[PDB]
């Protein structure tokens, strides 16, 4: 089933499900890989681990905020 509240959140979080997004979801993804992760935890440092990797693989970085949006619906 499909409530109303989750409908209304998957409008909502459509509008983040951007270039910059699946962009994360790929560095983060490298980030597992060169380490062999079998899990990633959201710890202390990983938001600037992320921030550098993304900056050394697109040569630009998004506002500091933005990446706050994406984790809440990653992690």
């Amino acid at each position: 089933t499909l409530t109303m509240d989750r409908l209304e959140s998957l409008i909502k979080e459509h509008s983040i499900i951007d270039d910059n997004y699946i962009k994360t979801l790929l560095v983060i993804k490298n980030l597992m890989l060169k380490d062999n992760l079998d899990t990633l935890a959201m710890v202390r440092g990983l938001n600037v681990k992320i921030r550098k990797a993304f900056k050394a693989t697109y040569g630009y970085n998004y506002n500091y905020i933005k990446l706050t949006e994406y984790l809440s619906i990653i992690f």
